[PDB]
């Protein structure tokens, strides 16, 4: 039984309650999931009657987990002051816990004690206040695993995408586009797909401009940057093609012509995925293990009220499990 | 005529291209057999195509005016706009007489649409080089139609029952889109969208405007086009009573429209609007040139001189464009 670790995230946010909701009932009840988090915090949430009931089984190591419906196995990573934590506020002890849970889960994944991680949201202000000077999970995970090259993947059965960049302006994407990064991401895609079991991954690389530039009629990015990256990776034995017209390449992948598309920018890849009804499926590819997450924040405005939806947390756990098993 | 609806015109386009054969295939059989469609084109060219046995059979009914049409299955009503030398025309070659015909059919059909004799035009493709060689200095249909109807403000619409999109920009580089994005154009396109949908019969169209940057900028974290250009356009049009909202995150706005939250999305650039439509299966690129005084449609195919007059060109997109023109024309 391949296990998933789930990190608590910021305990003052919605992470604790969406973890309990995800694991206490429904499809993931009794699933092989180990929570790395503050057990006392989980108990405070349970006492507020804002989630289904659950028994906690505290453990020291994933190999000591015992899975059953309505029980949550927890490796306790304690807050310094669990009873003093205030809901929905930026607190150093909360940012510190978010960091420590990621650190501990990462160590377990690197040892092979768990197969993958699914992360609950952290608050970057609190993370920084606690002395952890990372923009977010991605840079922290990269540091803890000595991973230089990584990229965001959206993963569904029929359409998979990996992104050259994500949360930057469209203009910045154009002004930073570069051949080394595209080659790197093609390589990350190939290794990622091999590791999920595709012996000979078929990868398509999207162009930048309409019609992939129509032979230079629109822009020069395809001839000067994208096509040379494709050629270099084809020479290195990757089954990669492109540049491909953006408005047909995702369609082609969805129809089974390719296993994954390399999208040039956030919306190029996100628009098609979310239209197909995937509004929990993001993977940080390139790390030594699979890491999933949801696109939502800590939601301090509603934290500890039971209003936050747990579906994206559950979807991220399900995805990690699916790939691991 | 014996139409039970408004009629539309179909223009032949460049006769040396695939226009003639895809018109015949569209109208001679299948869904549009007997439909209230009048072809404006060179009848002798259609007869040359029929004699090549590269299409289904069809009887031609030549007429002088749409009101004199008589619609029936496997018959095509044609207002004959003749080539200067129909028997000398060569398939799949740039020829002045072909460009001249393409122009004349558009001119004649436009006059009929403006007079109300037909309610829309669906165009077959023309060849720009031939159009220019015939002394008609236009990049293509859109500019020619805009000129003949004195239309300044227009935009490309993709139309399905669940997802409709109108474009700020289309065939330009992403960099040129970013360098030329301006508030007046966005206001104009919102206006074109509102008028188009009200005409269709949506008294209070719900229009969403897509952002430029991821998360529509995320309150400025990922760029400022939304704050400086797009949001002011939306506010200006809301002040004119348009039910317009945005800027919206690009990766959720098309999905929301598709789910029924909005009637139409204003897309900022070509791929932003084209990726979602082609993913849902609409790969033919049928589109409406919105803002003209009448409905005009077309498919995204060219003249395909490589296969012209061989019967290999697919007619499905032509048929879909005729069907869409006919449908939208009924409002
Ligand atoms: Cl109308
Ligand atoms: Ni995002
Ligand atoms: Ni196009």
């Amino acid at each position: 039984s391949k296990m998933i670790a789930v990190t608590m995230g910021d305990p003052a946010g919605i992470g604790p309650e969406i973890i309990i909701k995800s694991l206490a009932e429904g499809a993931l009840s009794g699933a092989p999931v180990v929570v790395v988090g503050c057990a006392q915090t989980l108990r405070r949430i349970l006492a507020l009657n804002i989630t289904p009931r659950a028994e906690l089984r505290i453990i020291d190591h994933p190999a000591e987990a015992s899975f059953s419906p309505a029980t949550i196995n927890v490796i306790d990573e304690p807050l310094s002051d669990p009873q003093g934590l205030r809901p929905g506020e930026v607190q150093a002890q909360a940012g510190d816990l978010a960091f420590r849970c990621i650190r501990r889960a990462t160590a377990l994944a690197l040892e092979g004690a768990v197969a993958a991680i699914a992360t609950a949201p952290l608050n970057k202000e609190a993370l920084h206040l606690a002395g952890h000077a990372y923009p977010g999970h991605t840079e922290l995970l990269a540091h803890l695993t000595q991973t230089t090259d990584y990229a965001m993947v959206l993963y569904t059965e029929k359409l998979k995408v990996i992104h050259i960049t994500t949360h930057i302006s469209l203009r910045q994407f154009l002004d930073t586009l570069n051949q080394p990064r595209i080659e790197t991401v093609i390589g990350v895609a190939d290794r990622f797909l091999r590791r999920v079991g595709y012996p000979r991954p078929r990868i398509a690389v999207a162009g930048v401009n309409p019609h992939a530039g129509e032979n230079g009629l629109f822009g020069d990015e395809e001839i000067r940057i994208v096509a040379p990256a494709v050629a270099a990776m084809r020479a290195k034995g990757v089954e990669v093609t492109g540049p491909c017209p953006p408005d047909t390449v995702f369609m082609q992948c969805h129809e089974g012509m390719y296993d994954m598309v390399v999208a040039m920018y956030h919306d190029q890849g996100h628009i098609p995925l979310k239209l197909l009804g995937f509004y929990g499926v993001n993977i940080t590819a390139g790390l030594p293990f699979i890491r999933t997450s949801a696109d939502h924040g800590t939601a301090f405005d509603i934290a500890w009220t039971g209003k936050a939806k747990s579906e994206s947390m559950a979807t991220s756990i399900e995805l990690a499990m699916h790939i691991a098993q």
